[PDB]
Parts: C-alpha cells; sequence; structure tokens
C-alpha cells in the first residue's frame, strides 16, 4: 500500500446515472487484471 | 442550449494517461450517437 | 461505397446476451464518429 | 470444465487490428471479473 503515486491520476465527467454504473464496471475490470498483471511468475 | 439539467451528472476518477484518453473517447463516442439519436424522424 | 478494403476485418466471440448488445453498441459508436471523423473540413 | 453451456454465444465483426485488440481487452477483461465473481463466499 506505499506509494499511490502509480500512473497519473485524471477526472471524467459521465453524463447519465446507467451509464455511470457501466464506465466504472470497464474501470474496475482493467484494474482488476492489472492487478493479476502485477502478479510474479510463478 | 437551454437546461443542461439533462440526465445527473456524475465523475469518475481514471489512473494512467493512455487509459484516460481511450475512456474519453467511448465516452464521446456515445454522446455522438446520442446527439443523432435525439434526431426528429426525417 | 466502393473497397470495403479498409481496414482489416476480425471476429470477436462474446458470451452472454446483454454483453453483446453492449459491446455492439460500442462497436457502432466508434464506427459513427468514423464517419464524421473522415468529413473533409468544411 | 463441465457444460459449456453458459450464456448463449454470440459473434461481432470489429474493423480495424489496433481496434480487435482494445476490444479482445476489455472482452477478457469482464470475463476475469466473472470469473472471481462465481467465487464462493470466503
Amino acid at each position: 500500500k506505499k506509494k499511490p503515486l502509480d500512473g497519473e491520476y485524471f477526472t471524467l465527467q459521465i453524463r447519465g446515472r446507467e451509464r455511470f454504473e457501466m464506465f466504472r464496471e470497464l474501470n474496475e475490470a482493467l484494474e482488476l487484471k492489472d492487478a493479476q498483471a502485477g502478479k510474479e511468475p510463478g
């Protein structure tokens, strides 16, 4: 949990509530793979 | 240009710069179709 | 409508019906912008 | 690995090679979360 200084952070306005939940999902999806991507080679 | 009170607006933090540009594109893409979607039936 | 030889075409299997409709939308969204992107400068 | 009869499968044509790799990524991303989604509650 050290250094939240990973990639520069940004913000984006998303109109619509249903659309928001959709983007949030794809966002967490990529973040999920990125978590297993930094997984040292077994 | 009257009433910016369309769908409720929201905000989302997106880590990574390359990823940001990507999401912005899909966002403008949907907004683009939405613009021609509200096009009265010729 | 000449030369369908634009970018090489590909195919992707998408599990789930609700998910399919979602991807199709983003696909048409980009294709929509691409149509106005090749719009000569007024 | 029993019953590949999960959600009905579909197919989508994606023009452009760079765009294809992009969609494939989001596809695997959702499939990745779906894998941990069916994870029994610890």
